[PDB]
């Protein structure tokens, strides 16, 4: 009849490698209709897909998950049905050739988010790295599991990479992880390193400098509610040599 | 092995409406990737890709043609290899919950072209009336073949049926032909008509209004020449009555 097992985001990361043999895999979008069917080569199509499709492969395995119903915001799959605070999994996905072009979210929102909820700042995130050739054949030419801390770094300019349109901040950007090209900007080797930077942005943003007093305090104490456990966020200045050239 | 027909735009249309029953037939856009495949819901790439299907359609019935190598002006087929100037054919497709959204061509370019190339006049319009449900089953509720004349009309202010933005110009824009409901705007009932309209948008327009004193002549004796026949194009002053209001 009907067998659901609950898995964790490694355990799904794992069974799409070795028992799905996702990076051996291929496919292809095509369009049915009457008795003609085709390939569907268009590119941008494929990478707003490939969330659909895990949907897919997770209810087709009787995984059990709830999805998220706001598109901004993190996450988009509950892998845990009764603790919507805990593993929770955000699917990406960009073509390999290029840099990813995907977004982490916008940086007004998150970080309030992250004051309210500090355990999205646990959110696995799935990514995958696909490639469509000339004939229409997608394949998945690398697949990632990662934290936000692990796909995001510092710019010139401001304390996290961001996307900023006449002086105006919008989403935060992802870094180039999987380089072994090793540049003068890395990704954050931590956490606490990732929310040190989201801290400083707040206040060097002028359109979320009005709460950047507190929310150092603020996020300390709610992480403190939500894992019983303190965290110590280090001055953003003491470790931005780290992540700067100079 | 191999043996190729050549086909009309009518006896395609014919053939698509009796043989392929495409009024009754379902279909769908779906994603395949190692043993999962989903449904496609993007609704936004119907419209492109029915276009990529009578591709297909033609080349599985050994039907001959050639392919346009521009985007922005018509045909899209071309049903005779030989004769690059007849047997014509653009096909659109539009979502038929909504009036047309598709685009004839930049009114500037369209202009222009007729000149040169009056021929294109006779272009046959192979219109798609799409539908998407929300489980993505894709249906062709209605199918029409149409003249660029059967399809467009006068609006407000302009001659011809206009995009335009702050008082520019851009593309020709379709009516609504289908409805039974008799506006006061019908389309333009002969060829004459519809080219009288573009004649006098040629001048009203700012843009295309250095080469409007030429205009009607330059047409006619090109028509002569690739039809061996003359045409009468009327005044659009003394039509325009039929297709305005007041
Ligand atoms: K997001
Ligand atoms: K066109
Ligand atoms: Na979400
Ligand atoms: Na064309």
């Amino acid at each position: 009849g009907s067998h659901m097992i609950k898995l964790t985001a490694q355990q799904i990361f794992d069974k799409l490698l070795d028992e799905e043999k996702i990076l051996s895999a291929n496919g292809q979008i095509r369009f049915f209709l009457g008795d003609v069917d085709i390939i569907v080569k268009q590119k941008d199509v494929v990478g707003n897909i490939i969330q659909e499709w895990l949907g897919g492969w997770l209810r087709k395995r009787e995984i059990e998950f709830d999805v998220s119903t706001n598109t901004q915001m993190p996450p988009d799959f509950f892998l845990n049905k009764k603790d919507r605070s805990r593993e929770l999994l955000e699917v990406k996905a960009f073509n390999r050739n290029a840099s990813p072009g995907f977004d982490i979210a916008d940086f007004k929102m998150y970080s309030d988010e992250i004051i309210h909820k500090p355990y999205m700042l646990d959110v696995d995130y799935l990514i995958f790295g696909y490639d469509m050739d000339d004939n229409g054949n997608v394949t998945i030419k690398d697949l990632w599991l990662k934290k936000v801390w692990q796909i995001t770094r510092s710019m010139d300019g401001w304390a996290i990479n961001l996307q900023v349109k006449k002086g105006v901040v919008h989403k935060i950007r992802p870094g180039v992880w999987y380089s072994i090209n090793k540049k003068n900007m890395p990704m954050f080797e931590c956490l606490e390193d990732f929310v040190s930077a989201i801290e400083e942005t707040v206040y060097q943003n002028p359109a979320t400098r009005h709460n950047a007093s507190l929310w150092k305090r603020k996020f300390e104490e709610a992480y403190k509610k939500h894992y019983n456990r303190s965290i110590s966020i280090p001055r953003w200045h003491e470790i931005a040599h780290k992540y700067k050239k100079k």
